[PDB]
């Protein structure tokens, strides 16, 4: 048995952030638990958390290489030749690259917690025995064998999310993005289920690297993908993705898959329709990872979704137990992990009090080509605000005409308060989007206003200079009603 | 025939004179004339309708530079996987210069219409010079002795010619030539010396470094230690390292002194030190000097700078009331974006009764170099002359991709610097892929004043280069007192 400040449970991007800073700026004693000390099966997840061994890590590395077909067919208008049918993508070497990469970011963090006075790793399953007691287990299982007991004055709960999975008959035949990871092969049919941000990813993945006569087919049970984000966007990303091949299929959903003869997946969707496939990957959502915690031990209050309910500060119903991160069912994202992380232990453990600020986070989807977003989206502004402006700018930039690639048409479009021209949201499609977007979210702490965007001399020729470049508005929503011009 | 009267002249139909003269017309209900020599790129002028920018600079050098961009992909590919016949791959450079001449021509033919449908903008081809005060008459050619083809009265006169590239007057220099012919070469140069240590004489060895038949090679002279003179000096070394890395040989403390034929064709260089280099091509880029002499401005009396740009106020006033000048012509910052916006400021003010004057700091800038560059405000050493404590926060790294790809070389490079005594970020300096993109928010957040802890408290987008910029709260290093040291005293 052993004696700790604070106890985190999930080595990941909230609970490393919150080990690290407890140790080294306030001098504390901090164990931190893992089930695994580096990436994949069986576990997945491990020491660096969901991002670092099967998350945004890896599936950037991964979209960065399915760019590459792109990239291939674009050079030809600018000059490039070369023999097209020599051309073949090798997702194992991919794979391999990815699973090394990851590999050494495993091993660092390994050697971080044998160089930090304070920092201690203890692997296995950690869960609550009593309000100041985590134990750690061989396995899940609350009756396995007992490998350590720590008692805290502080609990720290950043077990991270999990895929959610239908309960639909021959679900065990679906895979997850945990999976997708460490496939054998690139899927030569797939059907990735779900609109959100890992499913149109990993579509873009799939149908780079797909061998011959190959298929990507998306399905998303309602109209329109990537529900909460900007409109215009959604559906200019749905329009580039079918233009590389990628079948997008809207109001549907799976209602069972059975097993092939051949190995593959017969899907049978509710309206009836049918698809064979080798690999279907259900990315219809992911569900904060309460269960192996024995919550009940101490009394854990959840939210009606199911994640641990927390102030602003981070703090439990218990006193002393904290969550933060995918936990907390909230924005789950590594940056947001982070810096609740850090503001929990600067409330704890220093003479501030810091809360994570929700609002106007930056963020992307690696789609091809990709998005990055800050703040509002229109629709949710026109419930808040009497007068909202949208500024739009959408064109095929110069470099697409050239390259054939005449479908990528970059936009941008910025949603103001057009009551004094505070801009509430700031939304991107295209190369280089997710760079772009970082630095307008530190613009939309500044109070920035559209004339502020306005009256900044561009940078030229980018696509980033759009954003400096739009004076007049496309159209307004007064009282929650889309309308050209003002009454 | 009769001379035509009109509420402002433009001279030069460019970057700065076309902003100002579409806003004029179109904003203000102004008459408006404007004139350039040319109605489409290339020979014999090089510049045209449109601007230095649109037919021999910005638009067409950006897509030269993406064009070469696929040397490094093609290789990178690998890492990822892709497999291909890297024997077949060939670079053709006729193609490039095709597909980025008609671009270029599209754009020409677009600003035409512009001018034959909108009511009190008007062209006028040919050479434009001031006569007196209100009339600007327009020549066939650049000789003041050249025939008349249009007298045009002005209330207002804008100077906008934009500049030109400088030649040094070595012997042999006519077997040179300058960015203006490079766009048009019809082959690529198996053996090229760019002169100048410039963005100009930078992207343009990326951009042939990429298209050079085989066994060719690139070289880069500069007649001082250190390239790219006036930006971060931490970028200007590692540029150096990234280009050298993809092949190019940057000669520094090194100048042509002149320059002759071999018996074959080929270029004999001999460079003041008294080393010699055979290349194909030599291309200037040691300056670009502003557009006056063909002006007449003695006519008026307008004064130059000693430099030899036209001499404006903060209004972009000369000393002759109703005569204004913006852009290169005025020798400070040449960038398009700054040209335009003090053409807009310009009509706004002295048609619009809105006073307005541009804004010449943190600007942001870019290089189009490979890796690339994104710059907004000062650079450190500067910095440490105007403020008694500065602070570096700085981030150096291959990022992870480039591990992957085998361009390890490429190293990322944030640079924040800050007044110490209150957190204002006085400079931003990146290099790497996407930093032009990245930047031009930077700009926003500079002259909204921001302060390294705004950036600092802004959640970063994962995993990106730019988030680098969000996550730096101690500095590297310090400047007090002008001194650099690692901590304050
Ligand atoms: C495919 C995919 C792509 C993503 N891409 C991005 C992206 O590009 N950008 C972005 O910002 N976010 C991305 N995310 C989300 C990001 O990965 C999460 O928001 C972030 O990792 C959550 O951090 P956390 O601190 O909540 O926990 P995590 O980082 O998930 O760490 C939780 C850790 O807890 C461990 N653990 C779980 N239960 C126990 C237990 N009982 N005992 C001990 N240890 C336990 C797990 O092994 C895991 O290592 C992506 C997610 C996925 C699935
Ligand atoms: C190779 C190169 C690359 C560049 N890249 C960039 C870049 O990436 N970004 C950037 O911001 N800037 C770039 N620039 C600089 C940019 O092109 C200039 O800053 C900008 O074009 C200047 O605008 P201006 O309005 O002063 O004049 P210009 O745009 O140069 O227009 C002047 C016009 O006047 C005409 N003219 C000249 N004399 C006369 C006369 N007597 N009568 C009538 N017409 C006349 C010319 O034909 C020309 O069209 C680049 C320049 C070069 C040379
Ligand atoms: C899978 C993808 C490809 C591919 C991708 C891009 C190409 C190309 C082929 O030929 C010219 O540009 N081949 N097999
Ligand atoms: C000029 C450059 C090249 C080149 C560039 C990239 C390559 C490559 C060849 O083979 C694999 O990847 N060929 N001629
Ligand atoms: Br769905
Ligand atoms: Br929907
Ligand atoms: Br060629
Ligand atoms: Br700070």
């Amino acid at each position: 048995s052993k004696a700790f400040d604070l106890v985190v449970i999930g080595a990941g991007s909230g609970g490393l952030e919150a080990g690290w800073n407890a140790a080294t700026l306030y001098g504390k004693r901090v164990a931190v638990v893992d089930v695994q000390t580096s990436h994949g099966p069986p576990f997945y997840a491990a020491l660096g958390g969901t991002c670092v061994n099967v998350g945004c890590v890896p599936k950037k590395l991964m979209v960065t290489g399915a760019q590459y077909m792109d990239h291939l067919r674009e050079s030809a208008g600018f000059g490039w030749e070369f023999d097209g049918s020599s051309v073949k993508a090798n997702w194992k070497k991919l794979i391999a690259a990815k699973n090394e990469a990851v590999l050494d970011i495993n091993k660092s963090y390994e050697g971080m917690f044998n160089d930090t006075e304070g920092l201690d790793f203890f692997l296995g399953w950690g869960s609550l025995e009593s309000k100041n007691v985590v134990v750690v287990r061989e396995t899940a299982d609350p009756k396995s064998a007992v490998k350590e007991r720590l008692q805290a004055d502080h609990i720290l709960l950043a077990t991270g999310s999990w895929p959610q999975m239908p309960a639909i008959p021959g679900i065990e035949h679906c895979i997850s993005s945990n999976e997708a990871f460490y496939l054998p092969e690139p899927p030569r049919r797939v059907l990735t289920v779900g609109g959100g941000f890992i499913s149109v990813e990993f579509a873009g993945i799939f149908n780079a690297y797909k061998p011959p006569g190959g298929k990507v087919t998306l399905c998303y049970r309602n109209n329109l993908i990537l529900r909460g984000f900007d409109e215009t966007i959604r559906e200019e990303v749905t329009k580039q993705l079918t233009a590389n091949g990628i079948e997008i299929m809207t109001n549907e959903n799976p209602a069972k898959v059975s097993l092939n003869t051949d190995g593959s997946k017969h899907v049978t969707f509710e309206s009836g329709k049918t698809l064979d496939v080798d690999v279907v990957m259900m990315a219809i959502g992911r569900i904060p990872r309460t269960n192996d915690l024995q919550l009940g031990n101490v009394g854990v209050k959840l939210t009606p979704k199911g994640g641990v309910q927390v102030d602003e500060f981070s703090r439990t119903n218990v006193p002393n137990i904290y969550a933060i991160g995918d936990i907390t069912d909230r924005l789950m994202l590594t940056p947001v992990a982070i810096n609740e992380g850090a503001a929990l232990v600067d409330t704890v453990f220093g003479n501030k009090p810091r809360k994570t600020d929700h609002t106007r986070v930056a963020s992307a989807v690696f789609s091809i080509p990709p998005i990055g977003t800050c703040g509002l989206i229109e629709e949710v502004a026109a419930k808040e605000f009497e007068k909202v402006a949208v500024y739009m700018s959408s064109f095929t930039p110069l470099m697409h005409n050239i390259s054939g690639s005449k479908y990528k048409k970059f936009v941008a479009k910025i949603v103001t308060n057009h009551s004094d021209g505070t801009v509430l949201g700031v939304h991107l499609l295209g190369d280089g989007a997710p760079e772009i977007i970082q630095a307008v979210g530190v613009c939309l702490r500044l109070n920035a206003k559209i004339s502020d965007f306005y009256n900044t001399i561009g940078v030229h020729p980018t696509s980033a200079e759009e954003l400096c470049s739009m004076r007049t508005p496309s159209y307004y929503y007064v009282k929650g009603e889309k309308m050209e011009k003002l009454p």
